[PDB]
């Protein structure tokens, strides 16, 4: 009844979509952990997993150093999902024949459905001109499966692809040619659903009310009755993890918050009331904005100011926590991502989480929707959004612009709309407004992306009426901007932000 | 397990959103129906609810002889929700006083949380300037609630609505002035379920799983070993009730399919081949499109070829009932909005009676159903019948059905389909200058039309991407031999129909 | 002054833009004539021009027997300026050469200017950095000329093309391989300027103002105090005549206006209230509704109307005609075109035959004309007959005439008509259902055509704005009871065309 | 001949819409000018004007000191046609009642015809139900004219405007509410037409070559056989100056063409190219990079630069101007606009011109048509395009950057299609190409406006497309810059330059 009791293996041969699994069966309430694929039968039967699936890899199993699963994961006894490349190395493994080819395909196609499997049985998306099961599909295969394992059966196929889907229902084995984890796979849901909680037999007890009590009674076990101390940065991260360690251990958690002066308009203020005020935190807030500029003073390296910011941080920090008696663990809200890829203990209760769990954990834990679910901002804050030595008045000027920009795009009901949006401040001065009685004033840049692949981000195509709006009231209202200018360079060839 | 055990009644003072609020809860797995507002107490002993829901209205409390719960309602023990004009007449008939009002909010808005109350405990969207809780709903008042009854407290407010929630704690009773139940409202459904499942303390068994072995279970115990039958019209209720009397009596049920000659391009020959060679269902086919056509053959008006159509169905499933021995019951895919509608030899099976479509749909999918049927947009009961101008002859029916299969196609491949609630091709017995190749010196003409339904009464004409007009009015004249114009309707509901028969 | 006198003379070698040339030469002010390239040096020797032109051409130099200029057009002594083919057949002619080649070219170029000429001189749309002049122009060449005459210099060149640009300064023989008379082609109209001005030195007196004067002069020459007779339509030709002849002949003149009742919303009256109240023409108004729809009752195919209202027309003028006395000439509005095209008991006054459309409208301004009239889209000669698809009746007609003037009216409202070639409605004889208010359920719908004109073989359906869409269809059903739907024509041309019959 | 015998007096009560007004007059063939309402009798009387024209202007005939026109104008003996507040002023200073008005009208409308007068006599664009006159005018209705004087006639109506035309035939006084210049008035060039040539009788001998041929004359009238000096700059009005003075006085004009290092790339090579050898006009090359930039070396202040690059040219010309010997005169391309807006004397041939009428000569003297329709460019060049400190290397790299933006707008077919277009040159940095590139490199901004009034533009909405390519080719082709920015700053607030 634990709630990692039944749990998936997710063996990643290094798709961009293979975290991607593992968010969907956490989404079904199935428990998984995502590993790399080189591992021992040791490791594989030391997590005792209900079910292996097997992912897609950009690599060839025809070439000689290919990736392959480990033999035990065929003989584990547990049902194994193989998605295209896993599908490929399955194939291989057990008797099925592949050959290499220059062109490679991804994208949707129909399959037709030839033979009945649990996996598939029932799924349906459309019918064929005499009545047969077709299913709407995301392709994706290099290799051709020219064979498959003589313990298999062909379970659907399409035009481009014989071997679309192959099982062996007696050892409970699949293999798809598609991406069931993209929506594009219209029943792709209900095919990874099948499988973890039909074939695998994996009770839905990974829930955000169940993952909460878990975490809490965790908490308890490892803190006892002992003080743990925790920096809220009024981000997610840390907000979800004071809310998690307030509830286990109550009066014994006392958090520091820093201002560095480097935060957005009405940010400090907003964390302490929360915190502090509405959930009645013990928050120890530091007003360190002259500390950190001071530091920054004379500083036009971005290298350099990130260095500084980051050190500063940490002599503020150690500093409280070294005026704190009987602290004996620091809290951080580490999440799994991160792990994928004085003398105190460390509590890190989101470990086991990612980014969306702690959005949906965060809301049952009572906080505000449009704080979780808002865009990232970076640890140097202003720091690298100003251009330059940084100085309180730019800083100022700043905060003043990107919350309008921000106040316009939820207005325009194009907030969601984007990845990421921010305001970059410019050291120059061009012709002002009549009204400052500055003849001339500082810039601004608007940057809005749509990051469409990890290192790929697009720069986004803004509605010109709506940027003519933002751009005349940042001119108007923020006293000291001249003019503002918007980003249109994509990454590559240049970054998301500026510096 | 008994999954209708739990159940939530709802009380409709007339919001057009009622029946959304009855969705909503059949979505968070609590089964629950919906009664107009003027029932006695001895009804709702016997529905015996687990908790109530007072809906919205356009009424005024205000007004002399205008609707208001039964006082039962706040006697029986159970938790009571009123939303909207089911909060004012809450506050009225308990101590409260509401003052009329002409102009009237219907918008977004966001009221401060400013007590505790287990309805809106944790659940927070924003912060005010103090970081104080905010919920961004779609308010709707009429007049203006002035004073709550004397047990309760004002848990949020907001400048125009002082009383935006009222609750009494200990009685459980609690009113909003916006709509949970509508998308506008950030957390409505966790505010929803707050109430349903926290408060109330309704298990979720209404799940579709569940209710298919309910339905089975029932099928089974209503008919026993007799023989039933279905008429098989390929849609979607008639398709769901079929699988479900399939998966309960198997061998004696049979479908009765009849094609009219009037259904869409391999319409016919999916569904035979569909239910009876895939899914094995025993099933009588009934060529019937001669039969059909001379019976429309000469007739113009609409009006009669809807009468002529439904008739000659009629005689045909009723010939086709008398040649089955020991048939004791009719199947029927009536569904509750049916049911609900009608509150406003052989026996009668009717398995989707207590089913919303949206439910339907869901258990169709669990029973083997293709998704692409089940979400398909509607068609009228006497198919191309009314979708064919005037006299209907075979040769513009074969000419219809494929300048719409392409329109299809067409919406389906640009992601455009489920951007329309309808769309189909009209037919229309007017000659354009045919097409070189044709040979023919004149040609028929067709008629794209594609709306976006409102309401029942109100619906847009899609406005569809030229580019895309274009290409299906390019591909309809080249492809199809026998069309050489093609036109798109640019009529909304009103002044128009959305069928133009 | 005697704006005849210098004239010049263009071959016409069967290009499309031909009459552009033409046009081109007229706009410049000087007088011209198009012939066939098929004349003789007799001809040519009566006609005595300034100047000869010859025009480009869809055939090749290098088949037998291809079209070839007269060679006294080389010997005349005046400058000639030929065109693409007309350069081809002037380079084959003098000792030049042409390669046959089925790749042709048609489009936009730069061509640099290698050499000095008169042609050129002074007339560059930019520069190299190598110092030479460039021209964007818009090239023609399918056959490849690969030598010029030995006496004859190459002017200008490309890469695809190198003798773009050929002349002979001494004989003031030019040719170019692109087309000038085309907007396409930046600095066009000063070349043909520099060539018809300042090369064949004719004086600018071809001018609305004296074209007019000279018309006057013409018509009290021929028809002296002798009665004149004309029908008029409403259309362009017919009224610019009218203006004409009132000014020639005053009193003298007669107009007869047949009331076919197949014109627009308000035409007649404005017609007869124009020309008469405003200009005090003598307008004989001849009420024929009833006849022409009588004689219409029960056609339906558009050959047979298009034949009806023709007929009718002639026997109602010709009778109008005998009941008038004195009467010796017949004024026509023929234009030029008609007399071009033609190449291939009362006397006949035409004072126009020398014109071309658009000097038709301007002429028509300088006589007080409204704008609107003359550069109206165009109307077709059976009116709303053919506008009413199938049988012509009067409520269709009414109908049709309603629903128009909204749709032109909202074109003009939104500056929108000058952006399409053509714009008006169709009257469908199939009815659609829906008008709530009315109470009224089967009406009549219409279409709305419009197109923007690409090619005398092309023409694209027009993508007016939705909300533009929207609002007519909206006035249309609300506005003209016995229209219940209107949709809108979305097929192009080609595979369909503009008309509908 | 003396095509300046017959003349229209333009008097300019404010409105933006006057300068149009004198450019068709000219357009139509007449020669007119443009001054101020507040002129006396004696200046009218030694102008000698064929007739007058009362321009629009913001004011209201209500306010007590508000512009009146001097009442010499309806004494002169010569027609006078008012728009819009002439119009107004014209019915009040003779006894026409008019009122103010809070809102104030300006779109289309149609007028009918209701009395016949010399103005509108044969000019309909449409016809009534009964086939009455009708002419779509663009209205601009200010305040309201209740009554007009005794002795006028009511000419057109419309029914929010019962006075849209009024007329006095016998004393040739007309004035009418909607603006004649504008386009949106179908037959609004005939109706100027019809009162500047035929109802003022004036010949239309103001032409491009008439006007030559008089510019001609009046140059060697003034000069005879002195030699004359002239700045080639390469923009429109040096260059048709240069022309002109070839054509009059040849070899005795020496044009001296200095190249102060804040140019375009190859400009001038392409100036000396097309002036010196294809044109062969004697030019004195001055390569003065190094004396510009030493000079604005250190200054970072715009009002600085312009004023140093201005010192500097003065100091280089007038050094050339002592190295020649017998030069007499100084010409300079001044035109109209300027003008209503060891020592030489001034030739200045284009003054009474307006900036169209000098691109039409320029084509009659052989010029091309690029170089006549290329936007304009700032006398301080890249001076003023290089925010803060000019150094020849970002000069160098904004050349480029700029070349490869004009590029490809005029291949876009969008160059016309705008009123102005540039780079700006941005002194920070931001992160470079990644493997290969530079790390850190410069920004640079693109300006494109579409000029709505001289102190009203809009910034243009070009293409998602077009932006898209050009950042792009700036980014990875001009080494030394890694991002491009879009300037979306209308005029106002911001205005067109950044400098
Ligand atoms: N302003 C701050 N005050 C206190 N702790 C902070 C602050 N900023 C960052 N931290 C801590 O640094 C952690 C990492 O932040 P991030 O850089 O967003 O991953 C947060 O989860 C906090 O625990
Ligand atoms: N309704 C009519 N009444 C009188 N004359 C007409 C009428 N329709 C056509 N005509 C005459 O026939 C000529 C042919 O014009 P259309 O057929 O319109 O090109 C017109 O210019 C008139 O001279
Ligand atoms: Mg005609
Ligand atoms: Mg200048």
């Amino acid at each position: 009844e634990n709630i990692h009791k039944h749990r998936i293996l997710i063996l990643d041969f290094g798709s961009q979509y293979t975290q991607l699994v593992a968010r969907r069966v956490r989404e079904l309430g199935v428990y998984c952990e995502l590993w790399a694929w080189d591992v021992t039968e040791a490791q594989i039967r030391d997590f005792n997993p209900s079910g292996i699936i097997l992912s897609g890899g950009p690599e060839s199993t025809t070439e000689e150093n290919s990736p392959r699963a480990p033999q035990y994961v065929f003989e584990a006894g547990v049902p194994v999902f193989g998605v295209c490349y896993g599908m490929q190395t399955m194939a291989m493994q057990l008797g099925g024949h592949v050959e290499a080819s220059n062109e490679r395909e991804f994208g949707y196609a129909q399959v037709e459905v030839v033979n009945d499997s649990a996996l598939v049985r029932g799924i349906e998306d459309a019918l064929t001109a005499d009545g047969k099961p077709l299913l709407d599909v995301w392709m994706s295969h290099g290799d051709k499966v020219t064979a498959i394992p003589s313990d298999f059966i062909t379970v659907a196929s399409t035009e481009s692809c014989p071997f679309a889907i192959m099982a062996n229902e007696e050892k409970r084995f699949y293999g798809v040619q598609f991406h069931p984890e993209v929506t594009h796979t219209r029943q792709g849901m209900r095919m990874l659903e099948r499988f973890v909680r039909d074939i695998c037999q994996c009770e839905a007890l990974w829930t955000p009310a169940k993952i909460i009590d878990d975490a809490v009674a965790r908490i308890r076990e490892q803190v006892g009755d002992d003080k743990v101390i925790l920096g809220l940065s009024g981000g997610v991260d840390s907000s979800v993890t004071a809310m998690l360690l307030h509830r286990a251990i109550g009066k014994n958690l006392t958090c520091v918050f820093v201002d560095n002066g480097l935060l957005r308009l009405n940010e400090a203020e907003q964390v302490l009331d929360m915190f502090g005020d509405h959930f009645g935190l013990n928050i120890v807030h530091v007003p360190a904005e002259d500390r950190f500029l001071s530091a920054l003073a004379g500083e036009n390296d971005p290298e350099a100011k990130r260095k500084i910011i980051g050190r500063v941080f940490v002599e503020v920090f150690d500093e409280e926590a070294l005026k704190l008696e009987d602290v004996k663990w620091l809290a951080q809200g580490t999440i799994y991502p991160d792990v994928i890829e004085m003398k105190m203990g460390l509590v890190e209760p989101l470990k086991e989480l990612f980014k969306d769990e702690v959005r949906k954990i965060g809301l049952e834990l009572g906080l505000p929707y449009d704080m979780l679910y808002r865009h990232p901002f970076p640890g140097p804050g202003l720091g690298v959004r100003v251009l330059g030595e940084v100085k309180k008045e730019y800083c100022d000027l700043l905060r003043r612009a990107d919350a309008i920009f921000i106040e316009e795009l939820r207005k325009a009901d194009l907030y969601d709309k984007v990845s990421q949006a921010f305001t970059v401040f410019l050291p120059v001065r061009s012709v002002g407004v009549m009204g400052d009685g500055r003849k001339y004033d500082w810039v601004v840049s608007l940057r809005a992306v749509e990051t469409i692949d990890f290192m790929t981000a697009h720069w986004a195509h803004l509605p010109y009426d709506f940027l003519g709006r933002v751009s005349n009231r940042i001119i108007n209202e923020v006293n000291g901007i001249s003019r503002v200018v918007y980003d249109i360079s994509g990454k590559p060839p240049a970054t998301i932000e500026w510096e």
